């Protein structure tokens, strides 16, 4: 498998956990550190990068009812410039650029508590889609399927429901949303970590996944697997190998990676590309730090940079 050797230029350090590289409507920077903890208790933080300097704002540090959040995943919204997070204490929440935020769910459509979530992926159309590799929310008892199945896949529509999509997954991590070139959502990756597996559906419609299909093999027998993910233009999938030194390049039909990118340090958690450039943000675990370095081509646009009122 060919595999590239790009230069990584140093943005930002110390950030515990660093996680869900992320860019809003305005082109700021935000990265999470979920496992910031107080006296050994949650106490995870949404912060803003400068990337002129380097220097770090946590402009969030969510708890509720004294419940700290692990937020560890994130998206932008395309109709107002907030963020939905994905918590592995709190659920999904919805966080402004002040500062304040709020929490989406206790439990979902069907009644059933809420359980906590790593990573989320917007489709062209609004629905939000959902990865919750921990046991139930807060108060609960903080669990992780690392071991156990029992992560599961969720779906947040337009019209407000959480819907729970799927379940029985050892950790259910990445997540990305395949579309048609009109625009049109088709496909639904999700990384399963440990278990060295990509998985894949067919996008039947909002909270409607049918057929699941093992996509993609990750490399390596390590500790660790497939982290974080995303598309470039042309529909290849960048994916984090957690504790491999490499970024897996998959092509459209997955399978083998195509293609893998050396990075510097050994725990590559997650991955963003910075719109309209082929800059690629990485935050790893090594050195709990993240880097920058320039893919072979642009990103897939993200549904932020999407136009509610466009014509074309
Ligand atoms: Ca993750
Ligand atoms: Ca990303």
């Amino acid at each position: 498998i060919p595999v590239i050797e790009p230069l990584f230029t140093k943005v930002t350090e110390d950030i515990p956990g660093a996680e869900g590289p992320v860019f809003d409507k305005n082109g700021d920077f935000y990265i999470v550190a979920p496992e910031v903890e107080v006296n050994g208790k949650p106490a995870g933080e949404i912060l803003r990068i400068d990337l002129k300097t380097g220097k770090k704002t946590v402009i969030c540090k969510p708890e509720v009812n004294g419940y700290g959040g692990i937020p560890a995943g994130c998206q932008c919204d395309r109709d107002a410039n907030q963020l939905f997070v994905a918590d592995m204490r709190l659920g999904l929440l919805v966080v402004q650029t002040d500062g304040t935020f709020e929490e989406i769910a206790k439990k979902d459509s069907e009644g059933r508590r809420m359980q906590g979530c790593n990573d989320c992926a917007f489709d062209y159309e609004g629905n939000l889609w959902i990865t919750a590799p921990a046991g139930e929310v807060a108060p609960a008892d903080y669990t992780r399927s690392m071991q156990e199945k029992f992560g599961s896949i969720y779906c947040f529509t337009t019209d407000g429901q959480m819907i729970q999509v799927d379940t029985a997954f050892q950790f259910p991590n990445g997540i990305a949303v395949r579309h048609m070139n009109d625009g049109r959502p088709y496909q639904l990756i999700v990384a399963e970590t440990p278990t060295k597996k990509l998985w894949s559906y067919d996008i039947k419609g909002p909270a409607k996944i049918e057929n699941k299909k093992v996509w993609g093999h990750i490399p390596g027998t390590h500790e660790g697997g497939a982290d974080g993910m995303d598309f470039d233009e042309d529909n290849n999938l960048l994916v984090a190998n957690h504790g491999s030194s490499h970024i897996e390049v998959f092509g459209p039909d997955g399978g083998q990676p195509k293609m893998r990118i050396r990075c510097p340090f050994e725990k590559p958690s997650n991955l963003h590309f910075k719109p309209q450039t082929k800059t690629i943000f990485v935050t790893e675990h090594e050195n709990n730090a993240v880097w920058k370095f320039e893919w072979q081509r642009n990103g897939k646009k993200q549904y932020c940079e999407t136009l509610k009122f466009g014509i074309f």
